[PDB]
């Protein structure tokens, strides 16, 4: 129960995430977007604010429960993959010691941003180093953990070949279905599905992540009746709300908003490419490109 490292996957997670959920859309994203891309913490407004908070977050360098920097995951984060990133002890040192002078004083976003400002502007490419933030960085570190959920594969289809691994054929094995067969692979693909699109983790279900999802696909007028299902939901693992969902009368979006995300969670881009969802059928030809030399 130390913390833990951040992988490749994890660390592409926070980035993408944080871009949809803070980067403006139409005329004005392109000089937020050219600036963050660039790892510039620019310009310092209300936008940036909030957007740094949420990276600062997701790669839990920022802790909201204590309201502090977490200086001493710096070290943590750099000895998991050192191999790797070759990156420098003595700097790995230097920003441990400028972040412990940090102060988050309320941990509201402004505050968060103006502490975090400075370091950042001293460590931001040792930073990228550390928490995977370079695309060939990112790319090495993928290469030397085939173990975890690669670029263009998605949750449903890395979590269903880690379930099925043993004798017992994969009940997915012409395509995934949506059949509750009360199975332990299942409800082990199921566990993991869910907690890959970050709808469970081990504080329970995070309901708004799935309501998100119904959002995604152009139903949000249904998030009262998406939390009325899990609301009475009996039993609290994964399977169990995917059963609640799968047998409600929510079924045919809940699956189309599931479809979705399996590829989004292929494409950690996706939405940041000004794609946006259409229906089912072109989801299946996106989830087929992901199966091309190219890979779109």
């Amino acid at each position: 129960q130390p913390w833990k490292a951040l992988d490749a996957e994890q660390a592409l997670y926070v980035y993408k995430r944080c871009y949809e959920d803070h980067l403006p859309s139409g005329s004005d994203r392109k000089t937020y977007m050219t600036l963050w891309n660039a790892w510039r913490l620019e310009p310092n407004d209300a936008i940036t604010h909030c957007y740094a908070k949420c990276v600062l977050t997701g790669l839990q360098i920022y802790d909201p429960q204590e309201n502090a920097f977490k200086s001493d995951r710096i070290p943590v984060q750099y000895q998991a993959y050192k191999t790797i990133t070759q990156s420098k002890q003595k700097e790995v040192t230097e920003y441990q010691k400028a972040l412990a002078a940090a102060n988050a004083k309320s941990g509201s976003c402004v505050d968060l941003y103006n502490a975090y400002l400075p370091v950042h502007n001293r460590f931001v490419n040792l930073s990228r180093q550390l928490y995977h933030g370079t695309v060939e960085g990112a790319a090495k570190i993928y290469a030397a953990m085939p173990e975890i959920k690669q670029k263009g594969e998605s949750f449903h289809a890395y979590c269903e070949k880690r379930a099925w691994k043993g004798n017992k054929q994969s009940e997915w094995k012409n395509g995934r279905r949506y059949k509750l067969t009360g199975s332990p692979e299942l409800k082990d693909a199921i566990d993991c599905i869910f907690r890959g699109l970050r709808y469970m983790d081990d504080t329970g279900l995070k309901v708004d992540e799935i309501v998100r999802d119904f959002n995604l696909i152009n139903k949000s007028e249904l998030e009262p009746e998406v939390r009325s299902v899990l609301a009475s939901c009996k039993g609290s693992e994964a399977y169990d709300y995917y059963v609640c969902l799968v047998n409600s009368r929510l079924k045919q979006h809940f699956k189309n908003a599931f479809d979705f995300h399996e590829l989004r969670s292929a494409d950690y881009a996706y939405l940041l490419r000004g794609k946006v969802y259409e229906n089912p059928e072109k989801v299946k030809e996106e989830m087929k490109k992901l199966n091309t030399t190219v890979h779109f």
